[PDB]
């Protein structure tokens, strides 16, 4: 038994909500929050601007460090860092950025970042402005995540279209 509400269950391990992951995380206070991160951990836009601004910054001074001293994430690869007041930790992880010409096909290997966890909060990896289908990475998600994974979506409209077409 966990503290996520209201949540509808797609599969044995997959749940999803109409939410906006940042007052979700203040809620929960999460284990692990997962950010829709890029290679720099430059969190200017989407998930990643709205976390770190939740954080007051924190989570991009913290990023800044963490890039001076190890360089680049790969596309599909993740990194630990603290969730500050947000979760105990946050799991950046880099999908596939198709606004980019990124390989879609680096989607799973980005959800396989989250069977090191065994429960997360997490967005819907390259869905919003990194221009992937999200109907897609939801599938991708069931099809590759094996822990826990709770799923917030944060446009109304998009969740109704994700759950109707759920397979
Ligand atoms: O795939 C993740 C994207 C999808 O939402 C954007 C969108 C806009 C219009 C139509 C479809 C989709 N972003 C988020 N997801 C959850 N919590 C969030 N908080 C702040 C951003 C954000
Ligand atoms: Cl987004």
């Amino acid at each position: 038994v966990n503290s996520f509400s209201g949540y509808l269950k797609l599969t044995d391990n997959v749940y999803i909500k109409n939410a906006d992951i940042v007052e979700e995380a203040k809620k929960v206070k999460p284990t692990v929050v997962v950010n829709a991160a890029n290679v720099y951990l430059k969190h200017g836009g989407g998930v990643a601007g709205a976390l770190n601004k939740a954080t007051n910054n924190a989570m991009q001074v913290e990023s800044d460090d963490y890039i001076a001293t190890n360089g680049p994430l790969k596309v599909g690869g993740s990194c630990v860092l603290s969730g500050h007041n947000l979760a105990k930790h946050c799991l950046h992880v880099v999908g596939p950025n198709v606004n980019k010409g990124e390989d879609i096909q680096l989607l799973k290997s980005a959800y396989e970042n989250f069977n090191q966890h065994e429960v997360l909060l997490a967005p819907l990896l390259s869905a919003g402005i990194f221009g992937a289908d999200p109907i897609h990475s939801l599938r991708v998600c069931v099809d590759t995540v094996r822990t826990n994974v709770y799923l917030a979506v944060f446009d109304k409209n998009l969740y109704d279209k994700l759950v109707s077409s759920f397979l």
